[PDB]
């Protein structure tokens, strides 16, 4: 087990906001703090580490400060250089939540302890993602493919994520989950796992399919299971809520989305496999077109859905999606 | 990656063995080596680096000396000091698969490529074993337990053995698989994934089973399907082949499994969950009579089965096993 350096954990605890950033604001542009900042990778693990520390939540559970630390870093040292799936979205993946628990206030509908697994799974949720999708694997005959085809589980990447989660976490110096009972760990555990696992996008219609159930037959708050069903939701909200963001925020999120997909596009070709349009550098997709279709055909409907029928306190990003598809659609019919 | 270093690989490259041992005979005692030895790591690795290298399989697929012995010493680090699923025991299955193939004839029943891929594959099928079943994952609910249950799949150790390989076949140093074609990598990759999951005993029935219909059918040397079922019933073979060594040998060995069963009933008492006869060290059990019943209803049947309808070659195996039980019944007769 390698640990965490006092260096670096004094690189982050030395970052200085100057109280010029609400992390818990939906305004909140996690794309300005890398640009002034020299180090900010550091400056990332810092918007994480003050956002969950000052919820209160951690030493509510038991969580030391200094283990919370060390579960961010353990955490980034996981994430690659790649152009999306980086150590940036999962922190963004992490404060969007926070906005739709509090600001939101989708935290009415879970418990303190849910709300801050909830925080801590979005950390884990994408850990050593290589910038490739669960179909690379596959169709490319890698070996974690053939693995997960043989073992039975299609959620190739994510099963991957949720075992480096356990391995950080198996680490005393970085146990967010130290200060609780024993049952209540393995119910964190369980709770962080589902989460992960449901952020596959091929359970993606089913999921939503399940929320709406749940909707309209009666929300049960003292039902668990129900409880957990909302978990996966709000976990999947996050994943696909780059097109909710501010107009110039969520262009910045599709360009890098855009080149990681182009970059494994790049792969494909090299290993003779099938290239789906949207990852074809070579096919000049426009920008607009491929917004607006991710707006229509999946995340748009997906925060009407949810929003609309039990996430009331969510509408601002209702509200934005359209306003940046009405944008899109603007760019098209200029060009 | 963490390098294998030059004086690493001398302090295998310097072992002297002489002439004193044959690693192809089904009579070699692997105790005899560590009990001898200064360094019996060392020397447990300068015995698989013999056994493979001088087979001449790793030569015709193109895997160069340095790239098997980096391999091996790679394989070794991720062995713990647990009594019986030690670096030892993957070193015992791979010799013992060789003289099963060879000695004993099997590997007319498949290519070169998978005997090479075969005796490959049992140097990573136990990888990072912690001294625990799969049961005990599940009864004490840990983290690698509730993923278990969530993914699907119930093979806990052995999914997490693969990953291993996985990860320690990525690095170009040690991919002893660095010769072989794309189509024969993957290929390889699903052979040697097959196996080990085949390994878990909760599919013993139903391995057998299926081995059984295969010579009810009869077996077909150009099915690759058929030859499959070989490569995972061998594995099979050599993982509970204790008890068809030499008595003295037998013996040893199950006194290793012994401890190691001993040492997860310690740790269930202390967890406070339910132990096993088998696994408790306060009943001082009889040695003779864990063997007799090990025989009885596992191995015993087993390799009668499979000898009598398909590895004809391998009738010492049986012949061994009837006069060890044989003598575990005069311990206990004359006791
Ligand atoms: C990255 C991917 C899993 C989800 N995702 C996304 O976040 N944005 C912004 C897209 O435009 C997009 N298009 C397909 N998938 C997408
Ligand atoms: C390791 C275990 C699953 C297989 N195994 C074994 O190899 N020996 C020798 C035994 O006596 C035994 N008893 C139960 N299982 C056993
Ligand atoms: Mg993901
Ligand atoms: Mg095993
Ligand atoms: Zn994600
Ligand atoms: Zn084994």
């Amino acid at each position: 087990v390698i640990a965490v350096t006092p260096e670096e954990r004094e690189a982050v605890m030395s970052i200085d906001f100057g109280g010029a950033y609400d992390f818990t604001s939906p305004g909140f542009n996690l794309f300005e703090v890398r640009e002034k900042y020299s180090e900010p990778m550091d400056a990332a693990a810092g918007v994480v580490y003050n956002l969950l520390w000052n919820s209160g939540l951690p030493e509510k559970f038991g969580c030391r400060e200094q283990t919370l630390l060390n579960f961010i870093l353990q955490c980034r040292r996981r994430y690659r250089r790649v152009p999306y799936h980086n150590f940036y979205h999962v922190v963004d993946v992490c404060q969007t939540l926070h906005t739709y628990l509090y600001t939101g206030k989708a935290s009415e509908l879970l418990t303190e302890l849910e709300c801050y697994v909830l925080l801590v799974t979005a950390l884990v949720h994408d850990l050593d993602h290589m910038g490739v999708n669960n179909s690379f694997y596959l169709k490319t005959d890698s070996p974690l493919g053939i693995l997960s085809s043989a073992s039975g589980n299609n959620s190739v990447l994510e099963v991957h994520h949720c075992s480096l989660a356990i391995e950080i976490l198996s680490d005393p110096a970085a146990d967010v989950f130290e200060g609780l009972s024993g049952q209540d760990v393995a119910y964190a555990y369980r709770a962080l796992i589902d989460c992960v696992l449901a952020t596959d996008m091929a359970k993606h219609a089913d999921a939503l399919s399940r929320f709406t159930e749940l909707a309209t037959s009666g929300f049960e708050k003292d039902n668990d299971t129900h409880r957990r069903l909302v978990m996966e939701t709000l976990i999947k909200a996050g994943d696909v809520s780059n097109v909710t963001k501010p107009f110039e925020t969520s262009r910045m999120w599709a360009m890098a989305v855009t080149e990681e997909f182009y970059r494994q596009g790049d792969m494909e070709k090299e290993k003779g496999v099938e290239v789906l349009p949207m990852f074809d550098r070579s096919k000049n997709n426009e920008l607009a077109r491929g917004q607006i279709g991710f707006i229509d055909f999946v995340a748009g409907k997906f925060f009407r859905d949810i929003v609309g029928n039990l996430f009331h306190g969510m509408q601002w990003c209702v509200d934005t999606v359209n306003s940046n598809r009405a944008k899109w659609q603007e760019i098209l019919d200029g060009r």
